[PDB]
């Protein structure tokens, strides 16, 4: 069903829809009970409702992603891909700064956050995402400006 080539392109399609900014087109890639961990280590996010509330503040920050070449593997359900992200410091930045993940900038209205992350995406035979794990921490976060 979802072979090596299709699994790789579906990973890049996800990052493409993130850049497009249309929430409904993003949620359409997820199964109704899909689990998101962003980042791994914090409580997971389950369901389309919760996925919408997770992405809305990021889209409002004009999140843009530069995807690397994905890895498909032999398993017929997974795809791994490295993502380099940039977004407005507001509105999520203060949440990160209050956790100690970055230092607050002198001009939050104009500052920007860069991030590098590793995605582990598990899809079903239909191609919908059932589980997405994003790995990143303090050392992968940088405040610009």
């Amino acid at each position: 069903h979802m072979n090596e080539f299709a699994r790789a392109k579906r990973a890049l399609e996800h990052s493409r829809r993130i850049n497009a900014g249309d929430l409904d087109a993003i949620i359409d890639l997820y199964a109704p009970d899909a689990v998101l961990e962003d980042p791994v280590g914090l409580p997971p996010v389950t369901g389309h409702d919760a996925l919408r509330a997770h992405y809305e503040p990021l889209l409002a920050a004009h999140l843009r992603e530069e995807a690397a070449e994905p890895v498909a593997g032999q398993d017929a359900t997974h795809a791994l891909i490295q993502i380099s992200s940039v977004m407005d410091y507001l509105p999520v930045g203060p949440l990160y700064a209050e956790r100690g993940w970055l230092k607050a900038p002198d001009a939050p209205g104009t500052a920007r956050i860069h991030r590098t992350a590793m995605l582990v995406i598990r899809m079903d035979a239909s191609g919908l995402i059932r589980h997405l794990k994003s790995y990143w921490g303090t050392s992968d976060l940088t405040v610009l400006g």
